[PDB]
Formats: structure tokens, sequence, C-alpha cells
């Protein structure tokens, strides 16, 4: 932008603007960027870890870092989120603007145990966006490093890396393994006066459904009126078939037009009461898994179409659950966490249309009845998509992801990501940034590449603006709705606020489904 | 319409008009409307009934009643239906017009065991349509109360009620239970001179397929020509692999492009011969079921994609069958019915592409073969939608439903209702009507609402006009087709006609699939 | 309107329409009108009753009845009210439309213990509005007879009567007592085809404040900074004056710009725990009272400016409280009611700016200090309006009144009615209606007025439409707000819904103050 050393290249924008059918969120944060890998690209790999060869991989770490705004709380204050979920039947993203500005590059020198930091006014950072999706898209896998929830917090940009193909579930590559060089893209170079701006339009995507059903999928018939349909009930002692009319309100017997969503049975576990759970279990051997390339992988939180719990029940299908930490956690922690440390979400709103993850799905005939053979049924633990099936996709959370990239295979079905949010063919592109290397003193020629660099890091601001489209509520429900509310019994701190040490406290996961609709 | 006491507000229209690619049906009937619940809204509920807690519910009954034209015989005479199904490959509804007129409100007084009926010229009825689908949509669940099949028959409008959510499969409500007040809508008020008119356009929907396949899905290859493809046949005594060419007409061995529809195995039962059936069976424990919200429900007639019987066979998968009564039945009857009382439909036309409901679906490899281990297979009793699968949706019947509302969840697959007919996102809206309350003598003030009303009922005519689009047959079949025909051996009455007592007799269910097409 | 016998003169309108800054409510109800006093005007009076001569009065009852829509639930469904109070900082009425239509006049004859009811097609009702406020305005005194909360309920119009002046607190009139004849106004006469319409604009009036303060009136100073002001603290042993700086956050000592509202101390009583209350008290002798014309009257709920309770406390100043019945009650009941029968409102939201009704207001110096005389203070139990005082007026409730007429005296202060709502100089005018008398058989002349009339009553519909202006919330609060929500533990019925007998159940009083604002 050529603002120059003494002129700011942008202003602080954090706001929300509510229009009748649209809302515009604006978020600004301060970032800091290390020089990762000391300006080197490094092959990274691993064999089997923790007794699973699904943990083997081959890939690369890069000197670059990237901006990740793919969580709802990056854009939405808690109050704004409340206003959203209490009043609207749905929402979707429409457009995006990003600005990176007020660049400051610092040099670091260490001498005799003391560290000195100074401006380097002539250094650059490099920024580009991968508009054609030519790089592995690591955004939307639920990884850390997003713009923080709380605007004053200063955050470190995560390092860009990726896994390509590995051979036979080992740490070796294959002939098809790809290396991607990020310097092989055009990128803008910014000194301290320069800035970067980017605009993007979302593709057409369905509204997220921010309502809960007020009817049960199998109870849709008028309770006052019989069906004109008849069901087989019994055989008499001579084997003749006997039938009965399907009476009003007998929902066990009514013919059905529509069927519940697909399910994969998932083990149920009791929360807050240990005495009901089986003691000293190691989950991993009995976890739900899918096989790929000769290895077994955990598939949490299972495909869409189930509910992980019943309302006002302490039993959860944990592998069907999005589980968040109430606090930020250090990288690499292996510590065991307990329920009170975590935010365990509930999909219970969808229980009228989604099957319960920890029960059987149903039963079908498994034999051929005859004079000597009584009819029998088998139960089933999984059932995939059926003609005429309906379900609700997983809810989104203030703490949760927004979008995910639909993999490019040429074939898919119902592209809504398991974690929740908007499946996108062309998502917001990766935004990559790195500190340009500055060599240190070099006296003599060599054909060997320079390895010795001045230690530098950079800092600046980033602004993200998203236009959201809203779907208005159009309910005729007479009695009041359930609404998210700030109710606490004798609080010692304000939730969604900094505490006495300045830590931002969040003790609840807030979903979107409060208002109701009939089916 | 302000016609006035002595002027009719509409005329009787029952006709059909056949245009080349369209047909317009017009139906007029006389209705009678009780004052249900004596102008009160009543909470209705139930616990477990007949040993099933799937029969528990919570809901409301309303003073309103509603017009239900959602059966084919409301619009189609038997002869017209014959003309449709013998000559056309498909049809779909396009537009709708409804008129309610010639309102007559009667007051009823009972004194000393004698009942007197008189006109009340100044009373009103109230009518409205739920255009935004803001109320539970109870139409399209197969319940009674439709416009009668036979035009002179006078019918009672059914009472509007609905089930909302209940708690833990009991008779209690939950926090999410909805109460809907129908007086919270604008509605037109009609005295005896007034009328009501409504028009509606159907959304684009696929033609119903009124043909049967003349080829088997697995027999599509030219019987005169070998495939250029080879199959594994055996291993020799040294374990070497052996292969053979797939020969002409060997349809057991041909490679396949396409696969049959999804299936859920359903128990088969013999009709008209009791000796083959298992004696004294109570079906309910061994019925097919699906689990929802912690309860088990019968899912008849199963999802689309199966056939319930084979042509010229007496074995039926009864829970895969639409079963109608030949006669109208009284409300609430628990009597046992026998086969000769009922119309048991057959989907046998689809047997070349739909799998047979009472057999296994197939078999797949269940182990890993090696030097010491012979290959084995398991059979499967259910198989859901596969890539490249094809099937035919259930046929529609003169006696059967027309449309159903697709539930509003944001996610579904192949929205064609299990019962048969057209799945609609925005179906013809509920048309609701009630007798406006007229208080009786009130001498003194009270803040308590008036409970004492003059007993009234109303009667009038309703006309429904539907424009249907037709898909012309374009067959090159040389030999004659199967056609629905009026063939009876020594009849003692005319079918689809009133008998000596005036009862309208219908002894057959008439489907649509007579003409054939190659695949 | 001259619709005629067989033509409806209006339609049913109950709806709400939400525009961005305005909301339009439309309500329609069915009414029934007795012929009160058999078409006679009657002097009514009373002496001392229950030992209080404040109960003496002189006045008149009229044959007329009147429409009273002066309660919020006449216009607002519970869900709509929820939407209002959760999202907006205020509202006020703007315009009004009323229609009376579908008139039906019935004649009643009783013979041998049996009652017969028939239409009288040629009878009239008479309607007029008192546009110039020339009659005693009885609307807005908290009396029964309003349009019901629940739209299907049919209600009886209350009888119009009024009290004029009485002599010396007895049952006699004075020379200044006024008799008002309602037939001395022009009025429209309606047969069964006719209707009546009226439109009205509200005067400019302040928005009701639908928010609660998030700051305490005495805590407004920055807690991080000292005042530059000093306070007298002590005298030393020689009598010299000593002073100290007012330190940061010491809100006991800070100089104040502003002062709390006016108060009248009111006795506090414990709810739900009887053991803390004084036993067997008769309240009336110790009630708060004001004297007028030589008699003593209870002044509940006291003037504005107090709070009746503290948050999460069981102590209430009951005479400072609006107390509603959860149910409709019969006229004239003397039964004792208990807390669980009643809705006891809480003004606790205003506790940061309004003084607590059951404590003392403060203390002031009551003597002159000197060498021999220690300073003393008296406490005070009442304090009226002070310069620089601020307070919040009483909240409004879904169950409560909307407006009140400011008395016409030429002098008043802060005209907001004690009960809550909008003080209006020219409120919506009285709407009066009566059944025109129809004499019975008269054979001979007399100069004495006819006393013998055919017994008649009338019924019809009334529609009321109000345009409301809204004040949008403009909060920067980061953390979530308190919101009214439909939370019930194991409900056996749906609140704000009809129960199994059809009774409309309301177990909560819903105020407007949920959102917060800083001072």
């Amino acid at each position: 932008g050529a603002d120059g050393v003494g002129n700011a290249s942008g202003d602080w924008h954090c706001d929300s603007t509510w229009m009748g059918d649209r809302v515009i969120t604006k978020s600004t944060r301060t970032w800091v960027l290390p020089s990762y890998n000391n300006h080197q690209y490094l092959e990274i790999h691993s064999g089997s870890v923790d007794g699973s060869n699904a943990n083997a991989y081959f890939g690369y770490s890069t000197p670059w870092g990237y901006f990740d705004f793919n969580r709802f709380h990056s854009h939405w204050s808690p109050r704004d989120w409340q206003r959203l979920v209490n009043n609207y039947w749905g929402f979707r993203p429409r457009s995006l603007k990003v600005k990176i500005f007020n660049i400051q590059v610092k040099e670091v020198t260490t001498q005799d145990g003391t560290t000195t930091i100074a401006n380097n006014l002539t250094s650059t950072v490099q920024v580009f966006t991968d508009n054609d999706y030519q790089l592995p898209y690591v955004i939307g896998n639920g990884t850390e490093g997003c713009l923080p929830a709380f605007p004053p917090q200063v955050f470190t940009l995560p390092q860009y890396g990726y896994a390509t193909l590995n051979r036979n579930n080992t740490d070796d590559p294959t002939e098809r393994s790809s290396f991607f060089c990020l310097e092989y893209f055009p990128s803008k170079m910014l000194r301290t006066g320069n800035n970067f701006e980017f605009t993007y339009s979302f593709e057409e995507v369905p509204f997220h459904c921010s309502f809960a059903p007020s009817q049960n999928l199998f109870k849709l018939a008028n309770p006052l009126v019989d069906q004109y349909l008849y069901r087989f009930v019994s055989t008499d002692t001579s084997g003749n078939l006997q039938f009965q009319k399907n009476l009003k309100a007998r929902y066990a017997n009514t013919y059905k037009n529509w069927f519940p969503g697909p399910m994969c049975r998932t083990q149920g576990w009791y929360t807050s009461a240990g005495t009901y759970n089986n003691k000293g279990v190691a989950n991993f051997d009995t976890s739900n898994k899918m096989e790929l390339e000769g290895a077994s992988y955990q598939v949490n939180p299972q495909p869409n179409g189930m509910t992980n719990t019943l309302q006002d029940s302490n039993k959860y299908a944990l592998e069907n659950t999005m589980i968040f930490n109430a606090q930020n956690a250090p990288p690499g922690t292996t510590s065991l966490y307990q329920e009170n440390n975590l935010l365990i979400t509930s999909e219970s709103e969808t229980q009228p249309v989604n099957r319960l993850a920890y029960n059987t799905g149903g039963q079908v005939s498994n034999n051929n009845q005859n004079s000597n053979t009584h009819p029998t049924v088998g139960v089933y633990n999984h059932q995939e998509v059926l003609p005429g099936s309906v379900w609700m996709d997983r809810d989104v959370y203030l703490q949760g992801p927004i979008w995910a990239k639909i993999p490019e295979t040429g074939a898919h079905f119902h592209p809504s990501p398991a974690m929740g949010g908007f499946g996108l063919k062309h998502p917001p592109p990766m935004m990559l940034i790195k500190n340009t290397p500055v060599p240190s003193n070099v006296a003599a020629f060599s054909d060997v590449p320079v390895k010795s660099f001045i230690t530098q890091y950079s800092t600046g601001q980033v602004t993200v603006e998203i236009e959201w489209e809203l779907k208005k509520e159009n309910s005729k429900r007479w009695n009041p709705e359930i609404q998210y509310t700030n109710n606490y019994n004798n609080p010692t701190f304000v939730d969604f606020a900094p505490d006495t040490s300045g830590e931002y406290r969040t003790t609840r996961a807030i979903g979107t489904r409060y208002l109701t609709r009939p089916l």
C-alpha cells in the first residue's frame, strides 16, 4: 500500500451490523509469525505410533504459516450468537473480505544470555492465497490456530504442513507422493508500509437449520382419525391370515411415509456417575473404526443422521459427540482430562427425527416361516441411506468449525461435513504468509545454499469481514419457545468474560437449535 | 360472495375433460360439519397402549375440521382411471382449484326426547388455508375422512388434531412441545350467502411411472453375443487361478452395469391356503421395526425398492403391502378381518427390477481364503442404496393416496413417500373450517369464559378441480399389451356400482402399471 | 354496512406482523351482550362496608355495556410477547382500529320451565364512542371484562356504571353529583347486516423502558481512580476538623451527582415460609393509607420509584406489588387465596436505581452538635421527589394494563400510572353498546313509560388492531443476556395452553425487563 514507515496501513474494525435479512461481522486481531524451520522445507514422517499404523505418514513442513478463521467464535461475540440462535431459523455465509496490515518485522539477537529486539525497517513478509486449490487444503480439519474468540488476545499463526501418500502404512513415500513448493506461486511482498487485501464470494449452499422439530417423525398422523389401511396381525389355529384396522393415535401400528436417518451404532457411556460404567476400559480396541489402505482409523464423530443422547439423560454416545475443551490447551499435552474440564455437546434436539446412536436401529425378518418354523427377526447395528429417509445434520456451535472442503474425487453423497457446518466445493482459499529470509554476513562465494540467517519474526493485524444471510422465523406456535439464556446459580465469575487473571472463561458450548418447527 | 339467503352461491361440477396431453378432473360433494369439542381446545394424551410405549403421545384436539381430497378416487371415476392406466406411461398433478359454497347452518334443540332442527340464517362458518405450512400437516398420513369415491355420498369432515412431542415415551409434554391456536390465523367468515375459493399450483415433480418393465435388469445383454470379459472360475490343484469367457445368454455370469434396489427382508405369508402358514402367531413381536426416541415402531409398508410378491404366486410379504378394505369401516373397530374382506395389492409388475421382499438380498464374502481356509459367504437380509442402483417406486391405486409432505429437516434422500404418490415440499395446504360459536342466554356478567352454546352444525358443497399432465405412450411393442378390463365370472352385482341397498361396491384395487417398456 | 341477513359483515383477523421498527397486532374475539337492568338506569349507592366508610359511594348503573381491550394479553400472544421483551429496549402504541360486526340479536322466551331462543332479525344494537371524554372514564382502573387472552374464548361485555360524588362519606348524593344519560349521545344503530368501525391515533408518549440497568446508581465512578474531592471524617480531641480524600472504588464515600427515586416505606412479608411472619395479623389496620375527603383509602401499589423485593429473596413488600390470579375468578368471591394460586410480580430488575420498599430510605441530621452535644440522625420512612432524582417506572406485564387516563385537574406531576403502562391525556375513548329495547304487547294507552320488554341478548365479533412502535436494542455487552425462556422441570401440561378440560393455563407473569443497559 506504500503507506510508509510512519503511517498506519489500516484501522481496527470489530463490529456487527444487523440488517433485516443479513448480518455483517467484522473481526480484527493481532498476530505474530515466527520464522518456522529457519527458512527450510523439511521432510517429515512417522512410523507406527501408540500401536497403530494408521498413525504412520509421510509429508512436509514448510517455513510458511497461515490464517485460519474457520471457527464461529472468530466472527461472533457471545451476545451476537445469542441474538442469532434465539431469533432465526437459519443462516449461511455469503461473502468474505480479508485485510492484512500494520506489518512490523523484528530482528532478534542473543548475546551473553540477553536477548535484544529491534525493528528491521527494510525486511518483507510474503503473502498469497491459493485461489485454484492447488495445495493440500488443511483448513477445516478441526486443528488449532484460529483467530481467537476474544478480540484482545494475541495469537501465533500456525505452521503450514501436509501429509502426502505413504507406502504400506510405513514412514516411506511412494512414487505418487507429491512435494509442493509454496515459493512456486506468485506472492505479494510487504514492507512495513504495505498491506494486503482479498475478497471472496461463497457458493450457493443450503441454510444451516437452526431449529428443532416439534413433532416426532413417526407420529405425524392425526391422532383423532383412523387410517383406511389394515395390517397383518396374526394367524389363527388353521393358519388363516388375520388383519386389523390401524386405529387413531396408535403410532406403533400406523403405516409410515418416511423413515429416520442412517445410523452406525456407537457405545453409550454414563456421564457424572461412574458406578454404571464398566471399570478400567481402554476404549481404542473397541472403538468404531473404518478400514482404509490396510489400516484402521477412528471415525469420530460418525456420519450424520444420529443423536448422541436423549434429552435429560446422562448417557452419551461419546464417539458420536463433538467434545471441546473449556480452555486453551498447550501443544502436545498427553494429560488425561475429566468431564468437568470439557464441553460435551448434545444433539438431543434432533431426537424426534434422528436415531439414537447407542441403541440398535431396528429389526428385520431373518428366516422363512412355515408350518414347522416360527418367524424370527434379527436386530441391526447399522443402516445406511434409504429411499424416503429424513434426518438432521449435526448442529454448529459457537466454539465449532464453519466450513470444510469437499474432497475432489468426482463422486460423493450429501456433502455436509461430519463435524458440522457448510460443505464447500470451493471454500475460502488458504491464506499463506512467511518472513522473507535475510542472510547474515557472507564473506566468500560458495555454490552451496546459504544456511545462516538473521533471526526475525513479524507481527501485524488482520481483519476478516463476513456477510451472513439469515432465514427469518415464521412460526405460529402460541406458547413461548426455549431460548438460550444467561442463567447461573450464584456465579463467582462472569461466563464469557475475563477473570481476575485475565483468562477468558467459557464454560458452555452454545448450539443453534432453540426455536421449533412442526414437521 | 354475498349471494344472499335465496340465491345459490355455486353450481355442481363433476366432470372430466380429456385434452391431448392434459386431463382436468372436477369433483363436487356434499359435506356436513359437527361442532367438535363444543368450541373448546382440548389437551389429549396417552400412555402405553397394547403393551407398546410407541403408542404414547401428547397433543391437542381442536374445534376445527378439514377438507381432505388426498385420495385418487376423490377425483377419478373408475372408467376414467381405466382410460388413464391403459393408455399412458405417466401423469402428475399441475394445478388445483377449490370452492366451498351453498353454506347452510342449522341449530339443534332437544326437548322431552325430541330433536328439532332449524335454520339459523345469521350464523357463520370460518375457513382458512395454511399457506405457509405453519401448522402440523396431517394430510398425507393415510387417515380417513376424504371426499368420497362415489359422488352422491354425503360425508362428515374429520376433526383436526395433532401430536406434538411427549416426554420419555409417556403421556407428559416437554419444554419443546408446541401448542398451535387456529384462531390465531386470519380466516374468512361465511354466512349462508357467502362462498370461498382457493387456487394452487403444484411444484415440478417427476411423472409417476405407470408402466412395467418388459426386461429383467440382469438380462440386458444381447443373448446372441459373448462378452469380451472374463471371470474367475476356479483354482487348480496347485492353486493357480483359472478363468473363463462369459458366454452369450449366460446371465448368471455376465458382468453387470446396474444393480437392483435397496431392500429390508420382510416375512412372507401364504394367502388363501392356511396349511402352509405357521399356526397361532402373534405378528407384533416378530414384525419389522425401527427404533426412534427409545421406542420401537412398525414401519409398514417398508421403504421403496422391493416387490411384495411374485406374479401368479400366493406368497405375500404382508408388511411390504398396501392393504385396503373393500368397504368403509366404522371408527375404532377392533374386529379381526379376513382376506376376503380386504384388497391386498400386488407390486409384482416391478419384479424384474425390484428385489423380492421375503428372500435374502444376496451374499458377500465373509472370510479370507488361504491354503488351509475355504472361501465362505454370508447372506444379507438388508441392503441400502448402492451406486448404480435402480428401482421402481411403489405404484399408486385408485383407492390410494396422492401426495405427502416432505418433512422439514434440511436433509433427506429420494423424497418419494413409502405409501406411494408424489412427495411434495409445498403440498396443497390444509383447508380448515369450523362453526363459529353462538352463545346461549347469558343474564349476568362474569370474567369466566362462556361455556354454554347453542348446538349447531353446518353443511354445504365443496368442488375440487385438478389439472393433470400426461406422458404419452410411445411403444413399438408389436403384440398386444395387458389392459385393465371389466371381466367377472357370473357376477351377481356390478362392481364399482351401488347394490340393492345403495352401498357402493368396490371389490378390486386398481393400480397403474399395465403398459410395458423395455429397460 | 347493509350487508343483509345472509352476508357476513366482516372477517376474522388475528395475526401479528413484524416490521423492522414497528409491529401490528390484530385480535378478534366473540362477545355476548346481556340487556342489563332490563333497559333501565338505576341509582346505586352504598354506606360503610367492612368497617370502612371509604367504601361508601353514590352512582348509577346503566343498561349499556362496553368493550375493554386495555390488557396486553388481549393483543399479544405469549410467543409474540417473548419476541418483544427478549429483543427490544422499548415500545409504545401508535394507532388503533376497532371493528364490530356479524351482529346477531336473539330473543329469549321461557314457558313451563323451558327456554327457547330465536333470532329477531329486525332488532338493533346501538354503539357509540365518547370522543370528547364527556363521560366518566372507567377504563384503566384494573377492572375485569377485557378481551380474553386466548382467542377462542367467548366473553361477556361488562356493564357500564360509575360513581359520582357522595355526601360526607355516606350513601347520599350532593348538589354537585352528576347524572349522565348515555342516550343523550348520537349512536349508530345496527341490525344484523350492519357493522361499526372506528380509528384512533395515540398521542406522543415516552417509550416504555423494557431494559434493566447493569450499573448501580451510586457506583458510577471509575473504580480505578480517586476523586479530587474530600470529605469531613472526624474532629480531633481539640475539636479541629479532619478530612480525607475519597479513594478509588470506595462507593460508600464518593460524592454523588444523582439520587434514587421517591419512596413510601411498605411492610415486608416472607413468601413460602410462614415461620418468619408475624402470626394472625389483619393487614387492614396497619396498611399504608392516604386520607381524602375525610376517609382513609389503601393506595396499592404505592407511587412509582421503589422496588418491592430484592433479587433471589423471599421477602416482598406486598402492598408495593401487582398481584394477579393465575385463573379467571367468579364475580364477587370472598374466598381466601394462597400464594400458589397467584402471580406475585417482582420489580427486582430496578433494584440498582429504585429504593427497596420495606427498608428505611435513609437518614438525616436531627440536632445541632456542640461541645456538649453529640451529633445525631433520624431515619426517614418516606421521601418524595428530589432535584436530581432518577428512578424507573413500574414494569408492564403480559397480564397487566396498557394505559390509564390522566385525571383532568389542570395540575399533575409525572403522569405515569401507578399500576404500570402509558399515562394518556386523551386515551382510546370508551366504546359503548346496548340492546335497543323492544316493547312487548301493549293494548292500551298510558302516559306511564313502558316497563315490559321482550327479553333479548346479542352476540358478535370485535376486531382490534394496534400499531406499536419499537425501540431497537443497541447494546455492546459482550457476554449473553438473560432472556425469558420456556423452562419447566417435568411439566404435566404446557403452560400458556389449554389443558385436558379446555381451561387456558397461565402459571407465570411475564414482565418486559430482560436486556440490560449501562447507566
